[PDB]
């Protein structure tokens, strides 16, 4: 790309561009058309949750200028991605109040210090803090609704003690499992949403677009394996954990071979268990997981990498898409 | 101070001065008669609680010496203030049994375990222990009550699962609630106890004491804008926590100016929804989260700092009052 | 031992013997006939969990050698005693269904994942990862059985909100006790199983064989002083963790004298008190919080030993028997 195009830029583009790959980051993709492409997939199921990632993703990026990260890290939209999460999160499961926004606003500058945390406390390691500031700051804004009732509790928040109907499996379980586990990686109930993502990612990376789809799938049957009623299956409930899996473990962080292969197949699978685990475990208060088991199956992978000779981790620094990682390694 | 003093120092005058420092560093303080009187406010209020305080402070402590930590990090306190909070946290939420003061003891011994723990793990990025040692150890020594009945819990302890009356805001909530946000850091539900606090603080610094005047406001309006029932408020249980974030960030670990007081800001308001964030989460089991709300957030903002150009941290070795801060930075 | 014997070695030979020390390790013991009359005692109490053990050993194992885990690491049973436990937990919980064998060497294999992850992380403090790979990964196999019911729960596993009968003390609450609470490690409700135990521990260690019956008798009289009822505390359910502390405490992690035995005695009144915590903590969700205990409580002392100068640590790549720390302190 032109080195004189640097001419052409200004404070407002350079925010814009840096938003979009916030977006495109929230599944790994540091691309301003993949990230532009699911804020398309958004907008396509709801304005609302559409305009909330725009802000979010934009809140906390601009908290991240205001404190004076170091460009480079705003540059690549890693100071955004938990944003747009935080953004789409609130509006999900709580109803409607005026503060509404001004509560993901919050939410998405919060997301800003806890990335900021984790960078340095993880780093130490050169593991990624991956979406743990969403889920942080999300989780942190939300317990406390039953004590503080400025917002309201959607239907989908409901304390109970856990305890032991199942449906039927057919074509339809799959094909929407499939493409709203993908879409449920940000919270979009929505076929079609998920198809626009899968072709999003597909624009950047043809690699970590394949991962996004069998990630989809491995957790969708993984499910199916341990008897989970059809319902949630096909809700897509179980594939959006596995999806982050598969496209972290397919390629970006480890070299794509037949063994990290199997390695990633192992984070997938384990990323759809733990969802039933860490639902069950936020039961009695009625609170969602969101992508808490992703990050941890994922995290346990990530730093088990540099005691496996036979698993090729790459450096977190470098690490770009599976096509650039592969090309990097043959030089 | 003249050096020639150190004649006269015996190993009990300075175990005493330990232990006041101890009680000070409750509040950051390391001040003997901030400690002193902090032990002051807590025997006005109650001479059960204050010589569970001193008891605890002085376990805390002695263990510490016995097991032979380094005599500076005791000569400033730093393994007196979490024996001085596990002393109050056991006869505030368990009616006594004879046993009480023994539990004490242990509650007090084992956050000395937790704080060289702590400073061992934490050292590694500069940041602090804080509250952590006593709501750790308190936790494992309160939770298991339903199993181990040597102990009865008070009606403070009700397990249930979390739901969704509002009362009345007047001048009354505000003042009550105030000077009982100062008071209930160290579990004095006493408006008397809170002034006293704060003058205790004002005079080792000033900028401290009104960052805890600060912390306690955001706390309780922090709540009141979130829609908490007013008696909670009044009682000072939206301060508490947002008193210790502002008294950390106010000046001791980060340099005062305009940024890293609107930093500081962040902490307190996210100090008092995390207090109901915690809350909620234990409310199953019935138990108080103590000040792991502005431990949790502290440490957040803390981690964070190092990656914000435009928040100044101070080197936590060095970290003294926000006036000795300015000093040195000016030098 | 004569370095001939090396030509006589053959994969499968190695792979018995690394599963054997596997075996042994669950109690820190580094020894193939100490890890031999461990299966020993397991399938004399059940043959059932005897094979499920043997499964998990060699399912952590071997997926630590396809992995390519470090030689030394695998030939000390580092990435087997996790496995002999994933494999015992799950036919101890959840009833038999075909698929049993199947998710016990899932649970085995992702123990290696995680003992990898823990190695790395807690390395940099030279902090051993102790059992926390098999916790962390049976509770993420186990918590989710009320949304994925492939398996079902036992009786054992029951939600329930904690509350506040008490039995009676005799001679059999004592001697039952005793070895139940180290037959209880391995999950063996078996009075002989835990004798051949001790004899098992006393072939490698005297100290360490010691070290078991004081923490099985000081978990057992804290929860009698703590006024748990009697049933818990003859089955052994308050001496298994704290087994575990005085083994590792004693002699083994630090080097054994009259302070660090103080020091022991410590873990292991608190690993028991810790025992009540853990299991209310849980008992919303009805969940077994298995040896969390004992390594919570282990990992603080652990960490707070480099701050004390009154207490010795081993440095942790050299530790073995508490006989041989002592051997080479002389020297
Ligand atoms: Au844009
Ligand atoms: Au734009
Ligand atoms: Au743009
Ligand atoms: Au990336
Ligand atoms: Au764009
Ligand atoms: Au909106
Ligand atoms: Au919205
Ligand atoms: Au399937
Ligand atoms: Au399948
Ligand atoms: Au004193
Ligand atoms: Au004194
Ligand atoms: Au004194
Ligand atoms: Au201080
Ligand atoms: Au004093
Ligand atoms: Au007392
Ligand atoms: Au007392
Ligand atoms: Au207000
Ligand atoms: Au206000
Ligand atoms: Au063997
Ligand atoms: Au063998
Ligand atoms: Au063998
Ligand atoms: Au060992
Ligand atoms: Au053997
Ligand atoms: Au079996
Ligand atoms: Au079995
Ligand atoms: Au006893
Ligand atoms: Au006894």
């Amino acid at each position: 790309r032109a080195f004189g195009e640097q001419l052409l830029k200004n404070p407002l583009i350079e925010f814009c561009d840096s938003v979009c790959r916030g977006c495109g980051q929230v599944m790994f993709q540091n691309n301003t058309v993949t990230g532009l492409l699911f804020f398309a997939g958004i907008f396509y199921n709801s304005t609302t949750l559409g305009v909330c990632a725009v802000l979010g993703t934009a809140a906390s990026t601009l908290t991240a200028q205001l404190l004076g990260v170091d460009k480079p890290l705003v540059r690549a939209g890693l100071f955004g991605f938990n944003g747009t999460l935080a953004g789409i999160a609130l509006p999900f499961f709580f109803n409607y109040e005026p503060a509404m926004l001004g509560y993901v606003a919050l939410n998405g500058a919060f997301t800003t210090i806890i990335m900021a945390s984790l960078l340095n406390f993880l780093g130490k390691w050169g593991v990624p803090a991956l979406t743990a500031p969403f889920v942080l700051a999300t989780w942190l804004l939300m317990f406390g609704v039953y004590k503080l009732s400025l917002f309201h509790p959607g239907a989908l928040i409901a304390p109970a003690l856990p305890s032991v109907d199942m449906g039927t499996v057919t074509g339809r379980t799959f094909m929407e499992g499939l493409f709203k586990g993908v879409g449920e990686v940000m919270f979009q109930d929505n076929i079609v949403t998920g198809v626009i993502f899968v072709v999003a990612i597909l624009v950047n990376s043809r690699i970590s677009a394949l991962f996004a789809v069998i990630g989809s799938l491995v957790g969708l049957c993984t499910a199916l394996i341990m008897h989970s009623p059809e319902t949630p299956v096909r809700l897509g409930l179980y594939g959006f954990n596995s999806v982050l899996c598969g496209i972290a473990m397919g390629g970006i962080f480890f070299y794509l071979n037949i063994r990290t292969f199997l390695y990633a197949l192992g984070c997938m699978v384990l990323g759809a268990i733990a969802t039933g685990a860490f639902s069950v475990l936020l039961s009695p208060i009625g609170m969602p997981a969101l992508t808490w088991p992703f990050i941890v199956v994922t995290w346990l992978f990530l730093f088990a990498g540099s005691m496996f000779r036979n698993i090729a981790q790459v450096p977190t620094e470098k690490a770009g898409t599976p096509e650039d990682n592969l090309r990097s390694l043959a030089i």
